[PDB]
């Protein structure tokens, strides 16, 4: 109302509140040590709370906007540390601000954060949670300093959680570590999904953003009516636009308006939402949008009719094309919420390219006839590769369904380095694991969300390193058309072998030591590497091989003198597995 810090402060709480300026605080001085951090949060809440005692209070008036912006520039070092953004200092409110988002570094060269001992991290734990707690909370944010603000309190919280039931367990390790793991995975899939559509949005434009809106908002949401959803689709267009745009403020306050717009016409869009409109008003935007898929109205039509037998078709259709596109995937997608967003573009794309030269024909009717058949083996291809994936991965466990997937991939682009072809593989391998456990209604939407950060970052590493033009084509195809492109790669012919090395294949005892993890890794390596140098070995030969291996280390890690024996055999193994492969 007359004061906004005041009012923010009442409706997040001071624990919120103090969390959010931390976070706020560090996305934009990412340099300044975290007791530099700590003094601004504790002026600022205690300027809060001036206001919040009295409204009028000097400087209570004045927008939140101004009075970030007039702390930043209080800090002393600004142009010492930060150069350049200090002479944002001299501009005035919006420049001022919008100057700060120019200079917020998207990756700073900041050392990799280690992960402590269970015992030194429980210990720090205990004696001092709130500093351990906003100690990371610091280090985290200003490594990503677009990572929405509300959303890292949400992880913080989870990592909280963590400590609490882990650090008093009987097996402390066996407790958390898998605990951080699945954090961390989930906070790397959640930077890079935010990061990934808001290049998406730069690249592809509106129209591309809102198709893939309508079309994942209609599985979500089957029983609203086609015009909530086009509503719901245009502010969700302007809310990614801004918050893309880096403004946090402008960016929560977008989401907290939607969020209240639907709670409020719930009963008009889902059923699903009744939890996620009660939660604290920090909470309610990330809630809705993990919100469950509604149940579909039982007495739903044929898509045949309004779409393929209708006489004004092509009338309604060149009236306003991309509305009766956008109705055709409405309808569509309420109706498969099996189906990934990603196919449902592919389908409208068809039934758009059918229209276009259709329409343009002497009998319309007839020309487009029969599109729906058109979309069946657009259809299939993706559930079959579901299905021979998962069976294939049923079989084999994790681990051996990983190296099945490096000896097809490292075939189909033997230029990529040993080390990118493992980790993409590892990460095709979890998308297998935690995936194929759904049931099949399932397991499209599912891989689709997974595979989408995974292919971004393969084409992400490439794009620096560029070393094959098929792998670019398909990173610089359409975004409805890239998993295809990769899934269309083949053999490779051309590539001629990687000379033998020695060293290469050549292990150590040390090998029995090592991690489950880094043992893997390293059999992994090892197994590219045999591919790169004979490419044209079949599976029935490579597999041979593994076994040879596999028997040689359970071998020589069950026998005294574990270096002669891995040195022993290894002349052995690498002198007849190499006359196998010829
Ligand atoms: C409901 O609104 C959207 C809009 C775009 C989305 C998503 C959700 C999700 C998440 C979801 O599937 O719900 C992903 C992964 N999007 C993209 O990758 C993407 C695609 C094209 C463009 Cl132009 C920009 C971004
Ligand atoms: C994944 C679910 C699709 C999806 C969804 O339901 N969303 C939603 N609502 C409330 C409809 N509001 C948003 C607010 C912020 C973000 C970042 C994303 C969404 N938005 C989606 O992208
Ligand atoms: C979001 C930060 C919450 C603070 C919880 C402390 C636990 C974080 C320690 C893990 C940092 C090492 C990074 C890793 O997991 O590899
Ligand atoms: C300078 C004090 C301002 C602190 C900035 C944080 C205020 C934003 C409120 C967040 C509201 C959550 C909205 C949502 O995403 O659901
Ligand atoms: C308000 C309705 C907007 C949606 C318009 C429907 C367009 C769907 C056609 C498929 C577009 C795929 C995007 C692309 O490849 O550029
Ligand atoms: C290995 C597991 C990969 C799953 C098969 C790919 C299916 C991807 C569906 C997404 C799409 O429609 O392109
Ligand atoms: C380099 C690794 C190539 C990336 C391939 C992943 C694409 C997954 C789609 C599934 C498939 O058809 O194989
Ligand atoms: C040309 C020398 C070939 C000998 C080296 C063989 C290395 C293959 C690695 C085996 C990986 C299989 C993994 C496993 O055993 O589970």
């Amino acid at each position: 109302h007359k004061s906004e810090v005041a009012h923010r402060f009442k409706d997040l709480g001071e624990e919120n509140f103090k969390a959010l300026v931390l976070i706020a605080f560090a996305q934009y001085l990412q340099q300044c040590p975290f007791e530099d951090h700590v003094k601004l949060v504790n002026e600022v809440t205690e300027f809060a709370k001036t206001c919040v005692a009295d409204e009028s209070a000097e400087n209570c008036d004045k927008s939140l906007h101004t009075l970030f912006g007039d702390k930043l520039c209080t800090v002393a070092t600004l142009r010492e540390t930060y150069g350049e953004m200090a002479d944002c200092c001299a501009k005035q409110e919006p420049e001022r601000n919008e100057c700060f988002l120019q200079h917020k570094d998207d990756n700073p060269n900041l050392p990799r954060l280690v992960r402590p001992e269970v015992d030194v991290m429980c210990t720090a734990f205990h004696d001092n949670e709130e500093t351990f707690l906003k100690k990371y909370l610091y280090e985290i944010a200003r490594r990503h300093p677009y990572f929405y603000a509300p959303e890292l309190l949400f992880f913080a919280k989870r990592y909280k959680a963590a400590f609490t039931e882990c650090c008093q367990a009987a097996d402390k390790a066996a407790c958390l570590l898998p605990k951080l793991d699945e954090l961390r995975d989930e906070g790397k899939a959640s930077s890079a999904k935010q990061r990934l559509k808001c290049a998406s949005l730069q690249k592809f434009g509106e129209r591309a953003f809102k198709a893939w809106a309508v079309a994942r908002l209609s599985q979500r949401f089957p029983k609203a009516e086609f015009a909530e959803v086009s509503k719901l689709v245009t502010d969700l267009t302007k809310v990614h636009t801004e918050c893309c745009h880096g403004d946090l403020l402008e960016c929560a306050d977008d989401r907290a308006d939607l969020a209240k717009y639907i709670c409020e016409n719930q009963d008009s869009i889902s059923s699903k939402l009744k939890e996620c409109c009660e939660k604290p008003l920090l909470e309610k935007s990330h809630c809705i949008a993990e919100v469950e898929n509604d149940e579909m109205p039982a007495d739903l039509p044929s898509l045949a009719a309004d779409f393929v037998e209708s006489k004004d078709v092509c009338k309604n259709y060149a009236e306003a094309k991309d509305v009766f596109l956008g109705m055709f995937l409405y309808e569509y997608a309420r109706r498969h919420p099996d189906y990934s967003v990603v196919l449902l573009l592919r389908l409208a794309k068809t039934y758009e390219t059918t229209l276009e030269k259709c329409c343009a024909a002497a009998d319309p009717h007839e020309c487009y006839a029969k599109v729906f058949d058109e979309f069946k083996p657009l259809v299939e291809e993706p559930q079959n590769l579901i299905k021979q994936n998962c069976e294939l991965f049923e079989q084999l466990g994790e681990y051996k369904f990983q190296n099945a997937l490096l000896v097809r991939y490292t075939k189909k682009v033997p230029q990529v380095s040993t080390p990118t072809l493992v980790e993409v593989s590892r990460n095709l391998g979890k998308v297998g694991s935690k995936c194929c456990k759904h049931p099949e209604a399932k397991r499209m939407p599912c891989a689709e969300d997974y595979l989408s950060v995974v292919l971004n970052q393969l084409c992400v590493l490439h794009e620096k390193t560029p070393v094959s033009d098929r792998v670019t084509k398909c990173c610089t195809e359409s975004l409805v058309n890239r998993r295809p492109c990769f899934s269309a790669l083949e053999v490779d012919e051309t590539y001629v072998p990687k000379e033998f090395n020695a060293e290469t294949f050549t292990f150590h005892a040390d090998i029995c030591t090592l991690s489950e993890k880094e043992e893997q890794i390293k059999k992994q390596t090892a197994l590219v590497e045999l591919v790169k140098h004979k490419p044209k070995a079949t599976k029935e030969q490579l597999k041979a091989v593994m076994d040879d291996f596999a028997a040689f280390v359970e071998k020589c890690c069950k026998a005294d003198d574990k270096e002669t024996c891995f040195a022993e055999e290894g002349k052995k193994l690498v002198a007849a597995s190499q006359a196998a492969l010829g």
